[PDB]
């Protein structure tokens, strides 16, 4: 699975907020977030979305997300 760097998080919901409006993305399975981590384990496939666009999805939010 491919996995994001953020360097936007405030840690107030906003972990969850990134795991869930990834699991939105309309081709990730399960995604997850560690905290103190700043990285995001997603569960996708290519064959639905890409991980790039996964990006978006998190910079869509309000911080800052880099594909790793």
């Amino acid at each position: 699975a491919q996995e994001f760097s953020v360097k936007g998080m405030s840690c107030n919901h906003c972990v969850a907020r990134i795991e869930e409006a990834v699991g939105r993305i309309s081709g990730v399975k399960k995604v997850k977030v560690q905290l103190k981590k700043e990285k995001a384990v997603v569960k996708f496939d290519e064959a639905n979305v890409q991980a790039t666009e996964i990006c978006q999805a998190i910079n869509e939010l309000g911080y800052q997300a880099e594909v790793i």
